[PDB]
């Protein structure tokens, strides 16, 4: 076995029987084929994966916070398997490597198509090709089918907010993936090329899109500080009352094939 991961060639003789996770996308792979990974960077917070997955596998150690995962909780769950993120764990990679073999792949600020594709990869690591293939087929058929029930050209944009400021999940996000995959309409340029798009109150402006999704991470948040802008009653979401709080787990963190189904299934309820 061997697949291309964001270093090059990783190679793999024996299954891998332990395996620990550091990020929620690689989750999804592993419970896609019933795989229990021992370990996952969870930030110390179990549910911030949707349980839709947690049902499919069993529970975890948490090896802490995915952009500071504790080497000591994953060595000490002796894992012979590590899923690393490509943008987060370059630094930590080659220590990650002392403890297991590791696999370097893309989860955060990359594509729906990508984080597919690094289902794929996880699905050879582990011995489960052909199970991981059919398995992300069966997606993308689901998919096409929700494509169907969705006949609306409205625009409809993902951000999650804070206290901090507003984030657009551009068409090239995770979640602007999984939208233009129900055949959605986005409002933002074609070629905008960042997945988390830092958002001004001007910037929402220009974009106006019909349907403003917004996870929320911190209550009361900027978007209530542009509410007493005058100006905001000009949003279309804000006309129609279409600006609706949605999930910030399912939509921007969790990033797998078991949430853009769940995502499909509440933007039906929406329309
Ligand atoms: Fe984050």
């Amino acid at each position: 076995r061997s697949v291309q991961d964001e270093q090059g060639t990783f190679e793999l003789e024996a299954i891998p029987q332990r395996i620990v996770v550091l990020e929620f996308s690689f989750v999804d792979a592993l419970a896609a084929v019933d795989v229990s990974p021992v370990g996952v960077a969870d930030d110390n917070d179990a549910t911030r994966v949707i349980p839709a997955v947690r049902d499919k596998i069993e529970p975890w150690q948490s090896v802490g916070m995915r952009s500071q995962p504790s080497l000591e909780a994953i060595a000490v769950l002796k894992p012979d398997l590590i899923i690393a993120d490509a943008e987060r764990h370059r630094a930590i990679y080659q220590d990650l490597q002392r403890i297991a073999p590791t696999l370097l792949l893309k989860s955060r600020g990359e594509t729906y198509k990508e984080n597919l594709e690094s289902a794929q990869k996880i699905g050879v690591a582990i011995g489960k090709q052909a199970q991981m293939t059919q398995r992300i087929e069966q997606h993308k058929q689901t998919m096409a089918e929700f494509k169907q029930h969705f006949a609306t050209q409205e625009t409809i944009q993902f951000g999650v907010v804070s206290d901090k400021g507003m984030w657009l999940h551009s068409p090239v996000s995770y979640a602007g993936g999984v939208l233009s995959t129900l055949g959605i309409q986005s409002p933002l340029a074609p070629s905008e090329q960042k997945a988390y798009i830092p958002t001004s109150f001007e910037l929402l402006l220009k974009t106006n899109p019909d349907w403003l999704l917004v996870g929320l991470y911190s209550q009361p948040n900027i978007v209530d500080e542009w509410r007493k802008n005058p100006l905001f009653k000009l949003l279309t979401a804000a006309k129609k009352q279409q600006l609706v709080e949605v999930s910030p787990e399912l939509w921007s963190l969790n990033r797998g094939m078991l949430a853009a189904e769940e995502i499909a299934r509440n933007l039906e309820a929406l329309l």
